[PDB]
């Protein structure tokens, strides 16, 4: 049957406007909607060299923003059957300042360490309630948030999360990357759970604190520490060895040593020990409440 109404965004009133974003399996346009002919501004997803395999996994990351009804979340709005109802395309609401990794370039001079610290809130927010849901992100990472306004941030794409087994507290996958966000134990066992989000989480605050400056990228700070030169496999054995064994992301220029401190419990080799969400959104409102 049809997940979805069939009726609530017909293709041919769904008009195209703009590319937004863009990867090797999809994209985001901004189109409008028009019934009248003669409406609303929204943000559409679709596939990019698609397959049955994608195709169904698309089906099931639809479902998986279709249940999730939170501040920092974007809005789910419904799905356009096209093609003759031979096709999909997930239909969201329409953020009107773009990714936040982009948003941080280009303003960088009004957005201050409370402000950053706001926006880690936000995150971790929305993190706490795709928790509820026993939903692992598995690519938390600046270029998947969206800016709303200068005061509101949302988690922006859910293509890779996945739901946890309903009698485990970690989903392996089996064939798989981005790698320099990746937990340990993601990278040696293959395992994601809420916790290796929270690893991720570390690198985003890492990212945010470095404006996204030219070379502090966590790539170009991994590869430096690893050597420029290596390629390949060889890489990844690198990085295996080195997070094993204390190496990390250094504290970006002007960061506050209290927020590397976060940073670093993050990024905690014994999974277990690292904070949960809940732990970090009190923290992080109470450095901000206590400023
Ligand atoms: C890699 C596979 S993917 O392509 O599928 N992927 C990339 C992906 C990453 C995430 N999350 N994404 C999602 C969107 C997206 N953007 C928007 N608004 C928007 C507004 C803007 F003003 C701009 C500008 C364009 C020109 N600039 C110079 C200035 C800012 C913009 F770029 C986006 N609203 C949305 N609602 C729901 C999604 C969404 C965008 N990128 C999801």
């Amino acid at each position: 049957a049809f997940a979805r109404d069939p009726t609530q965004f017909e293709e041919r009133h769904l008009k195209f406007l703009q590319q937004l974003g863009k990867g090797n399996f999809g994209s985001v346009e901004m189109c409008r909607y028009d019934p009248l002919q003669d409406g609303e501004v929204v943000a559409v997803k679709k596939l990019q060299h698609s397959t049955e395999e994608h195709l169904r996994d698309f089906e099931r990351e639809i479902e998986i923003l279709k249940s999730l009804q939170h501040d920092n979340i974007v809005k789910y709005k419904g799905v356009c059957y096209s093609a003759g109802r031979r096709n999909l395309k997930l239909i969201m609401e329409y953020l009107p300042y773009g990714s936040l990794r982009d948003y941080l370039q280009k303003h960088k001079e009004r957005i201050d360490h409370i402000k950053l610290l706001q926006y880690t809130s936000q995150i971790c927010k929305g993190m706490e309630y795709l928790g509820t849901k026993r939903y692992i992100h598995r690519d938390l990472a600046t270029r998947n948030i969206l800016v709303e306004n200068e005061n509101r941030v949302k988690i922006g794409d859910f293509g890779l999360t996945k739901v946890l087994p309903q009698d485990k507290e970690y989903y392996k996958v089996k064939e798989p990357s981005p790698i320099f966000w990746y937990a340990p134990e993601s990278l040696t066992e293959s395992k994601f759970s809420v916790a290796s989000d929270v690893w991720s989480f570390g690198v985003v605050l890492y990212e945010l604190f470095t404006y996204i400056e030219k070379s502090k990228s966590p790539p170009a700070e991994f590869m430096r520490m690893i050597g420029n030169d290596k390629q390949g496999q060889m890489i990844v054995f690198h990085l295996i060895e080195l997070l094993k064994n204390n190496g990390r992301l250094p504290r970006p220029d002007g960061c506050p040593d209290e927020i590397y401190m976060i940073m670093t419990e993050c990024w905690n080799n014994n999974v277990n020990q690292r904070p949960s969400f809940r732990d970090l959104a009190l923290r992080v409102d109470q450095i901000r409440d206590n400023m």
